């Protein structure tokens, strides 16, 4: 360990805070019960329907919000899905991006009340150039846009265990940015806390950028205040296709992912029998509880090492997520939220539900269609062809009726024409060499094609 930090303090690019924040991973990381793992109550885990709504009095409305900060996490690439730049400026529904549909929420909250909610983008050295010349188009907007970048960490050469910049890596490539966890320790570092608590901010509410169904909500938010909550993740029922679950151990709720699971054990991790709830990553933290356990340097997530190898070489990217900190706060808790709390949009099978008629945008938020009689949305499956935003798009003349589908699966080089209505189970499998097209209007119910002899 000495060696080491003689090493990183040789990166005279490293903030001092960003070293030792590092230094603190490495330790722990080289250094460090199934039978005591317990089911959390409902006074742990509160089922959303079991929480007080707001009064119908807009002041007390208004005083809810006057104590929030919306962030979004915003440290990753458009690169999954064939973009360049960050993903929440990739366009979702209407030619809107998920950062301008964002704005326009938080917007109309403050319209409305009277408030002046700001929204934060935590950013990394990946994303943050973009994003900042990106954020100015909302400078007349009806909110208060702050932008931060999280820390830059060495990535870490796996074998020798050394800074990949001490061997002379000190391009992009040589660093990486800590995981979602590290937005405790930089909401602190970069001022930003500082600033909102200045504001008389008390809770921020953090979720990933991509997250459509992430909006503020005004009854989690009311019992975090009422109920003196520090810490609050918005947890989900798992289903099959599901995730870190939150369990009570040792007293205390807690995150737990299959990282930490004994072999023996891992199949009954994967019971959504066992395990009946999974972290959405919607968590609502207490903005003077981070400042106390980031200065009390009391915040020791488990270490994810996130293995890569990146021209050539192969590294390790010590990480936290910030699901993972709920056990050093107090009276955390989980909310059991309904699934419309979680829609991420991870591939362009993800654009399809989005932009289809399963959906509508409402003033900024994308609202499901009432129409579907399922409350679960269909799966999607497009083969390599659809993977980039552009050749996703150019595949679909519009996006199909799906409002009656139970299931897609799409295989090699085909092509949608428009006014299509999809319905059941529906497979679509062009062979080797071959180019498929759905002509327009074509109606297609429970049926494989699987070339052109099946239409
Ligand atoms: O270091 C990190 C990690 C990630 N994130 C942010 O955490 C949230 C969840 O991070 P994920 O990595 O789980 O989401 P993703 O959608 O980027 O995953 P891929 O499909 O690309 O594998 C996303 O909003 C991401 O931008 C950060 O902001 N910083």
């Amino acid at each position: 360990l000495p060696q080491l930090k003689s090493a990183v303090d040789g990166l005279t690019e490293m903030s001092e805070s960003e070293k030792s924040g590092f230094i603190s991973l490495v330790s722990r990381y080289l250094s460090g019960e199934w039978s005591k793992i317990q089911t959390p109550t409902d006074e742990i885990v509160v089922p959303y329907e079991k929480m007080t709504p707001v009064s119908q009095d807009v002041a007390e409305t208004k005083n809810l919000l006057d104590k929030l900060v919306v962030l979004k996490l915003n440290g990753g690439l458009g690169t999954t899905m064939g973009c360049t730049g960050p993903k929440s400026v990739i366009e979702v529904r209407d030619g809107l991006t998920f950062l301008d549909l964002i704005v326009i929420q938080i917007e109309n909250l403050n319209n409305k009340y009277g408030c002046k909610v700001p929204l934060v983008l935590m950013n990394s050295f990946n994303t943050h150039d973009d994003t900042h010349k990106i954020v100015e188009k909302y400078t007349n907007s009806n909110v208060d846009i702050h932008t931060f970048n999280q820390s830059k960490y060495p990535r870490v050469v796996a074998d020798e265990f050394v800074p990949w910049p001490s061997k002379g890596k000190t391009d992009k490539e040589g660093w990486y940015p800590p995981g979602h966890g590290d937005v405790f320790p930089a909401l602190m570092n970069s001022g930003k806390l500082d600033t909102f608590l200045s504001q008389g901010k008390e809770y921020v509410f953090v979720a990933n950028s991509d997250n459509l169904g992430a909006i503020v909500d005004l009854t989690i938010l009311k019992h975090l205040i009422q109920n003196k909550n520090e810490y609050c993740m918005e947890v989900t029922p798992k289903t099959l296709a599901d995730g870190g679950t939150l369990i009570s151990y040792e007293g205390k709720v807690q995150l737990l992912e299959i990282a930490q699971v004994p072999d023996e054990h891992v199949n009954e991790f994967k019971s959504i029998e066992k395990f009946k709830i999974f972290n959405t990553n919607n968590l609502w933290v207490n903005l003077k509880a981070i400042k106390k356990l980031v200065e009390a340097d009391a915040l020791k997530m488990e270490i994810i090492p996130n293995p890569k190898e990146v021209d050539g070489v192969k590294v390790l990217q010590l990480e936290t997520a910030a699901g993972a900190a709920i056990r050093f706060f107090d009276n955390a808790i989980g909310v059991n939220v309904p699934r419309s709390r979680f829609l991420p949009v991870k591939a362009s099978s993800d654009l399809l539900l989005v932009q289809s008629d399963l959906y509508t945008l409402v003033d900024g938020f994308v609202t499901r269609n009432k129409a579907r009689t399922n409350p679960s949305n269909p799966s999607i499956e497009l083969g390599p062809e659809f993977k980039k935003v552009a050749t996703f798009l150019s595949r679909f003349k519009s996006i199909p009726s799906i409002v009656e589908l139970d299931s897609l699966k799409v295989s090699g080089d085909v092509w949608f024409g428009s006014s299509i209505v999809l319905k059941g189970k529906v497979t679509v499998a062009a062979k080797s060499g071959v180019k498929l097209e759905i002509p327009d209007r074509a109606v297609v119910e429970n049926k494989n094609i699987n070339g052109p002899e099946d239409l």
